[PDB]
């Protein structure tokens, strides 16, 4: 039964960045263009998150702990997430 025992650390982040990704830009439901702590929470949990969990991922983003990003930091987030994401469909799936 070798395959793999365990592991899909790799894997995951596909999934996360996959389901983050298009659960928020297919979502501005307020058209707001803005990331409140609500929407971000509300809607990553439904996608089987906790609601801690998702504090760690979300706090790395807090740099002055206002708890308020608009635009403005919102293009350093989609920024990073998209370099990540090319590195790893690399290996993973092609894609561009």
């Amino acid at each position: 039964g070798g395959l793999v025992p365990r592991g899909s650390h790799m894997a995951s982040k596909r999934d996360k960045i996959a389901d983050i990704q298009e659960a928020l830009a297919h979502a501005d439901a307020n058209a707001d263009q803005h990331l409140d702590f609500d929407e971000w929470r509300q809607e990553l949990k439904c996608r089987g998150h906790a609601d801690a969990d998702i504090e760690a991922v979300f706090a790395k983003y807090d740099v002055d702990g206002d708890r308020v990003l608009d635009a403005e930091e919102q293009m350093k987030m989609a920024h990073d997430l998209e370099g990540q994401k090319s590195d790893l469909n690399n290996q993973l799936a092609e894609l561009e």
